[PDB]
């Protein structure tokens, strides 16, 4: 089963038709939305349904130029690393053996490890954030936790802030792995983000039965001749 089997009849619903279109019609009205319209379900392409091994929900995309490319806590390449995933990456170089510094914010090599960077709300105004939180895009993503936590097994998931743990309040926590912190955010994460331990954690978890682990230093595409 692919992405497309098991959302094909949610994506045929009026709701999610109509988020798509107000959308669409946004863009057209003199304000700029983010991410680009190619770009709005690249958590999807780039880790296919039974690829997930590691789900890190976000809430909103990021809502600056350059910022949000469809992957939640990620920029992309010649971006400036924003506050949130400057603090991931801190609990990373205190956790993770050898991990040092990326000098980028761009998590698509995650991605295509099994690491679904989902936010829960996949478009936003320029500048103005959670602005299409109350359009059909929470039940939606609510409708894509429901499915891996059926379809998969052995999944980790990290949630982070309250809004991510009620999203994902009922994962099985029998047949997946489910761990908690507050938000990497300045606001939140010295209130208990660091310490966590969850990247390591979730590797454990992986090794534990058989998968490989995240290798979670970062990396951008080279370059060709």
């Amino acid at each position: 089963l692919t992405w497309h089997d098991v959302l094909a009849e949610e994506k045929q619903q009026p709701y999610f038709l109509n988020t798509l279109q107000t959308v669409a019609s946004e863009r057209q009205s003199g304000v700029t939305i983010y991410p680009p319209q190619k770009d709005v379900f690249n958590a999807f392409r780039f880790t296919e349904l039974g690829d997930v091994k590691v789900v890190i929900l976000g809430q909103d995309p990021y809502h600056g130029p350059g910022q949000a490319h469809g992957l939640a806590f990620s920029v992309r390449p010649g971006i400036a690393i924003p506050p949130s995933l400057l603090n991931m990456y801190k609990e990373l170089e205190n956790t993770i053996p050898g991990f040092t510094r990326p000098n980028h914010g761009y998590l698509e090599s995650w991605a295509r490890q099994g690491v679904l960077l989902l936010n829960t709300v996949l478009t936003v105004r320029a500048g103005q954030a959670h602005s299409h939180a109350s359009l059909g895009w929470e039940t939606f993503t609510d409708k894509v936790i429901s499915l891996i936590n059926q379809h998969r097994e052995g999944v980790v998931f990290l949630l982070w802030g309250s809004h991510a743990q009620k999203k994902g309040a009922i994962i099985d926590k029998q047949r997946h792995h489910v761990l908690k912190a507050p938000h990497p955010s300045p606001l939140s994460a010295h209130r208990g983000f660091f310490g966590c331990n969850h990247f390591v954690l979730a590797n454990q978890w992986l090794e534990q039965h058989g998968e490989t682990p995240i290798d979670w230093m970062p990396v951008l595409p080279a370059e060709s001749e």
